[PDB]
C-alpha cells in the first residue's frame, strides 16, 4: 500500500482517458517494449532533445496497454509513476528515507513482475538523500536481475552531465534515441490533436491553419524544437479567437482606450494657467479628433459585417509569429502595401538623387514580402561605395528609419577598429575556458535577440584582410557560430557594406580596385555592387531646404522659426563648391553664417522667445 | 494554510487601492493575456532590459482582474505574489524545504485552477538544491500553476538557458522600452502621487523638460 | 512661487553628470559674452582662433548646434612654440577653472602600429580586457572634458582611421562592446605641418598627408600666424 | 547583502539606514545585488587638521573629569598633526 502513498497511478489515468492521444513513433515504441520484455536488465531509458517527445511514448504505451494491442508478456500491468520529491519530505531523522525506498522497493518486488515503474525525469535519482554516497545507489543491486523495470525519460544534455558521470550506474540502462520529427509528420501529429483544442476553446480550427503553422514554426522559430513550437502557435491562435468572441474584436477596443487616455488626458490639461501649453494642447485636440473618426468609422465597419470570424484562419498564425519573433510575415493587409508601393519616393524625403541605389534597396526589400526570395539566405547584402560626403551611410540610417520608426534600433559595427586580425574575437565571443566567456559574442548576441534588424558595416576596406573571411558564411546563408558552439539566424536582416574604395577615378577604376582589394569568392556573395556619384549644383538646392527643415524643427524647442527667402535659399546652394567635398560644406557653411549670428543675437536679448526673425541676404553675407 | 505565510495577495492589495496607476502598455496586458488563458503550458515570462516597467505590466494586470476588465475565463483568480527568499531561509536538515514547497504546490492544485501565480525575479529559481527549483516542472508543463514571471535579459541568459529543458515550458513577452511621448503620457499621468506626497505643485512643462533631458 | 519648474530639472540634470545644460541663467550669459577677452589674459596673439572656439561654446550652449555630434572637433597648425597648446590649456582653464580636469594624449608615443590598443581596450580572451581603454574610461565619467591630441603628425596613418568615426558622430566602442558619447566634448589636435610655409604651402602638406575622408570631418582649419 | 529583504523592502514598510566602505561596497553590492537601484550612497571622505583640532577641542572636558590633568592647545594641535 506504500505504493499508493508514494506514488501515482498511470494505466486508471489512461483508462479514465485523460491523457493527450499518441499519433506515430511506432518504432520506438516497439523497441521500447522488446526492451522493457527481456529477461535480465529491463530498462529502457528514453533520451534525445528537450520537447520531442519523451512522455508521449509513454502515454501512448499505457494507452496501448488499456487497449491490449501489446505482446503476450505484457498483459494487464498497471503501470505507476514514483514521486523522489515526496520521498524525501521528512526524513530529517537517520534512517526515514531509507525505510520508505526499502518499503516501496519490497512492495514491488512482493508483486510477481505486475509493475512497471515509470520515473519521469531520472537524472534527478542519483543525490536521493546524501550526507559519502550511500543512497540513490540501492536499486543498483535490483536492477541487475530485473527485478523493478523502471521506463524513465531525462533530456540528452544531462544524461552526461549526471548519469554518465557514474558509469557503474548507466550500464544498467538501454538508450532509445528519439530523433525529432520533420513537417510530414508534425502535420500528422496536429491533425490528430487538432480536437481537444477545438473543444476546450469553443471555437473550429481549419486544416490550412494547421499546415501554416507547421511551416512557419519551422521556418522562423530556430530555438526550439518541431513537435512542440508548432502546437504552441495554433493554440495561441485560438485562444486568441475566443478572446475576441468576448465583447468586442482587437484593433477597437484599442482604439477606444486610446480615446480614452486621451480624453483624460486633454481634460486635466486643459486647466494650465500657463503659456507652454497653449501649443502642446493645440495638437491633442486634433489628435483626439482624428482617433475618434477612426473609432467610429470602425465601429460602423464593424456594424456593417454584424448586420450582414468563427474560425481560426492561416493568417492568425503569421500574426501570432509576428507578435513573437517580431519578424513580420503577414500577408500585406491593405493598410501598407500603398506604403511599400511609395517606399521610393518615401526614401528620397532624406535621400537627394542616387536612384539607382534607392531603387535597388527597394526591390529587394519588397520581393522579400511578396515570398518570392531566397528562403534560406539573407534579404540581401549589399556593399556600395562611392566617393566621400555622397550619403550612402545616410541612406542606411534613412532605411533603418523608415522600417523601423527607431533609428536607435539597427546593429552598426565600426569596421575602422578592426584593424587589428586578432580583433575579430569582438564580434565571436571567445573559446571556452578564456577570459571573455560567459558573456559570449557581441554581434550575435545582437542579432540573437530581436532578429528583424538592419545589420551595418562602415568603412569595410579599413579592416584587416583576414576579418573578411568571417563574413563568408554569413552572406551565404544566415549562420555564424559564437564560442559556445550555438548558432544564430541571419536570414532576414539587410546588410549593408559601405566603403570608399576608388574615391573618384571613373566608374569603372573603382570596379578594378575593388577585385583587387578584395578576392574572388568575396564579391560572388554580394548582390549588386552599388556605386554612387557625385552631386550636382541643381541637386544642392534641396539639400539646402533640407538642412533648413531640421535647423527649423531643432529650433522649434524655443518656440522660434525663421522665413528665409529665395535669394538666401540659392545663395547657399551657389556656396556649394568644389565637387570634391560632398556636401559637408554646405553644413558648417550653415552653421558658420546662420547659427553664429543667431546665437549672438538670441543670448543678447532683443530675440526673446516667440516672434520668428526672416533672413535676408546682402551683398557678400546675410543679416538677420 | 500552507500558501498564508509563504504569499501576499497582490489582488486583494490592488483592491485596497495601494498601488501605482500603470497608464498605457495594452499590447503586453493583451498579449500576457491571450498567453495565460492557454491550455497547455500556460506561463509567460516579461523579458526587456532592466528599468522599463516588467512589474508594472503584473500590477495593470491586477488592477484590471480587479475592475473586471477580462475575458470570460480569468475573473476571481486572486493572482499570489509567491516568495522563496523564505521558503530556502530557513531550514538546516536533509529534505526540509521539499516539505513547504510540496505543501505549497498541494495547496495550489488542491483548489481550482483560480491561484494565479506571480514569482518576480524567478532567476532565484534554479538553485535551492543543496533537485530543487526542478520538481516543479510536471505542474508547470501542464497548466496547472501560472507562474507570470518578470527577469532582465541578462539574468535570464545567464540562469536559465543553461537549463533548456525548464527554457521551455516558458514563455517571452519582450517589454522594450517606451519612446519620449509614451514616457510623457506615464509621467502626466503619475504627476498627482508625488504631487500629493510633497506638499508642491509641478507643472507640464517640468514634466515635458524633465521626459526630454 | 512654491512650485517646480522647467529648469530645475535642469538644475538637477546638471548637478549630477557635470554637463552645464539649462537655459543660461544669468551671470552665465555675461562671461559667455565676456569670453573673447576674458581668454586673451592668458593668451596673447592670435585673434583669429579665439574667436572660432568661442563662437562654438557659444552656439553649443545658447541651444542652436546638432545634438548628435561633437561640440567642435578643430585642428589648428602653425609654425613652432606659438601657444596651441597653451590656447587649449587655457580654454579648459576657462570652463573649468582646472587646468588638470582635460584629457590630453600625446600622439608622439604612437609612432606604432599596435600602440592603439591603449585607448580601445582588448578583445574578449587576451590579457588586458577587464581593465577597458584608457580614453574610453576617462571619457565615459566625465563626459565634459576637454579632449587633445597632442602633436599628431607622428603615429603614422592607421590611428587617424579611429577619429575617423570619433568625429563626426561621437562613438566609440571599448573592448566590452559598450559604446560612449563625445556628443559634448571638444576634440583639439595640434601640429606643426608647415614649418615657415605660406598658407599654401602647408594646405598642402595637409593634403597630402590626410586623406579627403578625413580633412572634411573636422571643422575649420586654423592657420596661427 | 540577501534575496530575504528585498520583497520586504521594495513595499514601503520600513526603512534602513546602513553604513560600509568604498571599495567592500563596490564588492557586495554590485556584482551579486541587483538591489543597488533602491540604495543612495552617500560620501563622507575623511576631516582635516584644522576640523579634528575642533572636534579634539569641543570633546576635551569628558577627560577633563574622566582622567582631570590639564589639556592645551598645543599639545592637541601637536597631536593633530603628528
Ligand atoms: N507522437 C505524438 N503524438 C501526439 N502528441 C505528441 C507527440 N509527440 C509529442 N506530442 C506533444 O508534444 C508535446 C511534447 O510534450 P512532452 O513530450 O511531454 O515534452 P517532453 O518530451 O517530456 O520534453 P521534456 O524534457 O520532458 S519538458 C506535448 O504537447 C505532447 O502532447
Ligand atoms: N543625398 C543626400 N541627401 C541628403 N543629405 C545628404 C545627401 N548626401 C549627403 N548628405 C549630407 O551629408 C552628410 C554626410 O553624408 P554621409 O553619407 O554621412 O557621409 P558618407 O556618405 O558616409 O561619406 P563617407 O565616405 O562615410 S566620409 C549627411 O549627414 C547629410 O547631411
Ligand atoms: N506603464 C507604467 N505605468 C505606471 N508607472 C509605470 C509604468 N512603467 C513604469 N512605471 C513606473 O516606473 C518604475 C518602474 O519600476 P518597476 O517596473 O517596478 O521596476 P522593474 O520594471 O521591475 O525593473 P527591475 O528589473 O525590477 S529593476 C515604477 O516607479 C513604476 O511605477
Ligand atoms: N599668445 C601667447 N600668449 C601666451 N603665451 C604664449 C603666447 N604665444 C606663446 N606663448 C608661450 O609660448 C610657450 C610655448 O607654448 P606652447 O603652446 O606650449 O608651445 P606649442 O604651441 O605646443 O608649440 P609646439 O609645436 O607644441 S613645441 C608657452 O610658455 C606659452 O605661454
Amino acid at each position: 500500500q506504500a505504493l499508493q502513498k508514494y506514488s501515482t497511478d498511470l494505466t486508471a489515468r489512461a483508462r479514465e482517458g485523460k491523457l493527450d492521444p499518441v499519433i506515430g513513433r511506432d518504432n520506438e515504441i516497439r523497441r521500447v517494449v522488446q526492451v522493457l520484455s527481456r529477461r535480465t536488465k529491463n530498462n529502457p531509458v528514453l533520451i534525445g532533445e528537450p520537447g520531442v517527445g519523451k512522455t508521449a511514448i509513454v502515454e501512448g504505451l499505457a494507452q496501448r496497454i488499456v487497449a491490449g494491442d501489446v505482446p503476450e508478456s505484457l498483459r494487464d500491468k498497471t503501470i505507476v509513476a514514483l514521486d523522489l520529491g515526496s520521498m524525501v519530505a521528512g526524513s530529517k531523522y537517520r534512517g526515514e528515507f531509507e525505510e520508505r525506498l526499502k518499503a516501496v522497493l519490497d512492495d514491488i518486488k512482493n508483486s510477481a513482475g505486475q509493475i512497471i515503474t515509470f520515473i519521469d525525469e531520472l537524472h534527478t535519482i542519483v543525490g536521493a538523500g546524501a550526507t559519502a554516497m550511500d543512497a540513490g545507489n540501492m536499486i543498483k543491486p535490483m536492477l541487475a536481475r530485473g527485478e523493478l523495470r523502471l521506463v524513465g525519460a531525462t533530456t540528452l544534455d544531462e544524461y552526461r552531465k549526471h548519469i554518465e558521470k557514474d558509469a557503474a550506474l548507466e550500464r544498467r540502462f538501454q538508450q532509445v534515441y528519439v530523433g525529432e520529427p520533420s513537417v510530414e509528420d508534425t502535420i500528422g501529429i496536429l491533425r490528430g490533436l487538432k480536437d481537444r483544442y477545438e473543444v476546450h476553446h469553443g471555437v473550429r480550427i481549419t486544416d490550412s491553419a494547421l499546415v501554416a503553422a507547421a511551416t512557419l514554426s519551422d521556418r522562423y522559430i530556430t530555438a526550439r524544437f518541431l513537435p512542440d513550437k508548432a502546437i504552441d502557435l495554433v493554440d495561441e491562435a485560438a485562444s486568441r479567437l475566443r478572446m475576441e468572441i468576448d465583447s468586442r474584436p482587437v484593433e477597437i477596443d484599442e482604439v477606444e482606450r486610446l480615446v480614452r487616455r486621451l480624453e483624460i488626458e486633454e481634460m486635466a490639461l486643459s486647466k494650465e494657467e500657463d503659456e507652454a501649453s497653449a501649443e502642446r494642447l493645440a495638437k491633442l485636440r486634433s489628435e483626439l479628433a482624428d482617433q475618434k473618426e477612426k473609432l467610429a468609422e470602425l465601429t460602423t465597419r464593424w456594424q456593417n459585417e454584424k448586420n450582414a470570424k468563427e474560425e481560426v484562419g492561416p493568417d492568425d498564425i503569421a500574426d501570432v509569429v509576428s507578435a513573437w519573433t517580431g519578424i513580420p510575415a503577414g500577408r500585406l493587409l491593405e493598410g501598407e502595401t500603398a506604403k511599400l508601393l511609395r517606399m521610393e519616393d518615401e526614401l528620397g524625403k532624406r535621400v537627394i538623387g542616387q536612384k539607382a541605389a534607392v531603387t535597388a534597396v527597394s526591390d529587394a526589400v519588397r520581393r522579400s514580402r511578396a515570398g518570392v526570395s531566397d528562403p534560406n539566405r539573407p534579404t540581401g547584402a549589399f556593399m556600395f561605395l562611392g566617393p566621400t560626403g555622397v550619403g550612402k551611410t545616410e541612406l542606411a540610417k534613412a532605411l533603418a528609419d523608415f522600417l523601423f520608426d527607431d533609428e536607435r534600433a539597427m546593429v552598426r559595427i565600426d569596421m575602422s577598429e578592426y584593424g587589428e586580425k586578432h580583433t575579430v574575437a569582438r564580434l565571436i565571443g571567445a573559446p571556452p575556458g578564456y577570459v571573455g566567456y560567459e558573456a559570449g559574442g557581441q554581434l550575435t548576441e545582437a542579432v540573437r535577440r530581436r532578429p528583424y534588424t538592419v545589420v551595418l558595416f562602415d568603412e569595410i576596406e579599413k579592416a584587416h584582410p583576414d576579418v573578411f573571411d568571417v563574413l563568408l558564411q554569413v552572406l551565404d546563408e544566415g549562420r555564424l557560430t559564437d564560442g559556445h558552439g550555438r548558432t544564430v539566424d541571419f536570414r532576414n536582416t539587410i546588410l549593408i557594406l559601405t566603403s570608399n574604395l576608388g574615391s573618384g577615378g571613373s566608374a569603372e577604376q573603382v570596379l578594378a580596385a575593388v577585385r583587387a582589394t578584395f578576392k574572388p569568392e568575396f564579391i560572388n556573395r554580394l548582390d549588386d555592387v552599388l556605386i554612387f556619384e557625385g552631386l550636382n549644383p541643381e541637386e544642392l538646392v534641396r539639400i539646402v531646404d533640407i538642412q533648413l527643415a531640421q535647423l527649423g524643427k531643432r529650433l522649434a524647442q524655443r518656440r522660434l522659426q525663421l522665413q528665409v527667402s529665395l535669394p538666401a535659399k540659392r545663395w547657399l546652394a551657389q556656396r556649394g563648391f568644389d565637387p570634391v567635398y560632398g556636401a559637408r560644406p554646405l553644413r558648417r557653411l550653415v552653421q558658420q553664417a546662420i547659427g553664429d549670428q543667431l546665437a549672438k543675437m538670441l543670448l543678447a536679448g532683443q530675440v526673446h522667445d516667440g516672434d520668428t526673425v526672416p533672413v535676408n541676404v546682402s551683398p557678400d553675407a546675410d543679416s538677420l
